[PDB]
């Protein structure tokens, strides 16, 4: 019983993380086999940082100019490129804490754990979601770029998340190609989010949670249709819900017993009526950065290692 | 910018998860130096659970009937003891991953994070709070017993909390020492866990992480005194504010510049007003699962190797 915002165990990727200096920046980077992942604006000033042309700033520099560090371990950079927004600097040592892992760029919608650090050092993890908007409302300070966001299957850390935070408090940043999440620009120049929008599909899943646990009261003797129910989320500035979407809850509604339109039609009701002073699983607004799978796994307790 | 319940990183515990067996029941020990830490009731059947004699049950067990398990390394047992409520297994390995420790029996209201291990492994990690009842609400399923909560202090890992869930649905267990934190017993009978107020200080902190990040709407024009905010946190079931929490709370009002009868005039228009459908650092009620030093780390970007 209970239910809590949960992330997976960090170790795997904390053995992962490094300081990566150049001229005065410093900021983190991730060493996985024999190569160093981080944001490539590590080359820049803060006054290169209004129109920045990397290419151009980084003829200035050679291997020698990027300094690695890994706790103490100084790492030899033996070679350096630029990919997208990242920058690789091939050293010579591999990693010995390297885990089984893969890039993937994630959906809007998704969630990953996060492991902030700073000057190479980790400080704390949390769990967050992509934004429909392509940011992340995260938690980072300066010193945090290179920070990086993680799923982890079994053994398999899976990164799709590593850049800058946005006048209005939101952060945005690359997968760990370099490309960035949706329209930004690592430059310090005008860029506004566009509209944040409800993760519909994960309301849902949390909705089906609050069921396992016992907490029931929103439960009513309604029904809705697809049609109906997203006339409904547009209005309220929820994302439209797909013929996907209700397969992917199919293993939710089974476990309870509730169709996955009569949940959507409690959820109409609490949309349009409030929660009246009440919570569900210890909140009073509805929840949307738990995944179906989020669910199962904290209702199943699936483990990794 | 941003505010997120945010736990320690977890790797330097994961190091330390072993699996414990005995006869046919399975949970999580502690592996540190060469000694294994778990619940007592690993020796219990679930019908011994109703009245267990731990001491007469302890009898028939010799050091080859406890199994441990450090992923696949296979651990010799060659000794046992019972202290209060944990069984402490000597082994023949000191866990070459044990990290700088120490147990510390922490006070209501005090934060930790949580490992929450099955079989011994490792899935999620989040935050929580010791209840001024003296339980926690958690997220745990059967097999999670044993499962540790922990500060980190730099390099140091505090371990503060290690057995069972209340028909409630809200979680108790000890101390590493294998005292419990209030009432309870490891028995299957009546146990009821006592009013759950609110962390009066906790509150308030979140309120100067609030103010630091921008949310600053319930700011209000209205002082207090110790003694009139106490009778309003009194009648909404809120711990009574001592001299000592304003004297705790003392950097956060230099970094703000609100004195904490201030803010404490702020936190009872809230309480007795509501608020009004908006929202604090995301929320829709008042969080109190966050210290001051939870606020100043993660406002200040505190980091732990
Ligand atoms: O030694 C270092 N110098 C700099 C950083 C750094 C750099 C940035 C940063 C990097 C770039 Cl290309 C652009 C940028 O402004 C773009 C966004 C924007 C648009 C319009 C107006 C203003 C801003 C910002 C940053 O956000 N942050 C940051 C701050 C808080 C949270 N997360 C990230 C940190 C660092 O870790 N190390
Ligand atoms: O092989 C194993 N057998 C058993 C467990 C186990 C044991 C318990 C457990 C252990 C004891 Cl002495 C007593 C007990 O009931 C006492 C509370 C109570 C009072 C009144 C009525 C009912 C209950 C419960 C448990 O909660 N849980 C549990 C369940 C969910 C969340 N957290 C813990 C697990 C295990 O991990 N391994």
């Amino acid at each position: 019983s209970g239910f809590r915002k949960m992330a997976f165990p960090s170790g795997k990727v904390e053995g992962c993380m490094v300081q990566v200096t150049c001229g005065t920046t410093t900021l983190n980077g991730l060493w996985l086999d024999d190569v160093v992942y981080c944001p490539r604006h590590v080359i820049c000033t803060s006054e290169d940082m209004l129109n920045p042309n990397y290419e151009d700033l980084l003829i200035r520099k050679s291997n020698h100019n990027f300094l690695v560090q890994a706790g103490n371990v100084q790492l030899r950079v033996i070679g350096h490129s630029m990919q997208n927004c990242v920058l690789k600097l091939k050293v010579d040592t591999a990693n010995p804490k390297t885990p089984k892992y893969k890039f993937v760029r994630i959906q809007p919608g998704q969630t990953f754990s996060v492991l902030a650090c700073y000057n190479g050092s980790p400080s704390g993890v949390y769990q967050c979601a992509m934004r429909p908007n392509f940011t992340i409302k995260g938690s980072f300070l300066n010193g945090s770029c290179g920070s990086v966001g993680f799923n982890i299957d079994y053994d398999c850390v899976s990164f799709c998340y590593m850049h800058m935070e946005l006048p209005t408090g939101v952060h945005a940043g690359t997968d760990l190609e370099g490309n960035f999440y949706g329209p930004f620009v690592d430059r310090q120049t005008a860029q506004a989010a566009g509209t944040d929008t409800t993760i519909t599909v994960n309301v849902l899943a949390w909705l089906y949670a609050a069921v396992i646990n016992g907490d029931r009261w929103f439960l009513n003797r309604f029904t809705t249709t697809l049609n109906d129910f997203n006339l409904v989320a547009m209005k309220y500035n929820y994302e439209p819900l797909t013929q996907d979407h209700v397969d992917i809850l199919g293993p939710l509604s089974a476990q309870t017993g509730i169709a996955v339109l009569d949940m959507c039609a409690s959820l109409k009701e609490l949309l349009q009526n409030g929660m009246n002073g009440r919570t569900i699983l210890g909140s009073a607004l509805l929840e949307d950065e738990f995944t179906p799978f989020d669910v199962v796994r904290q209702c199943s307790g699936v483990t990794f290692q």
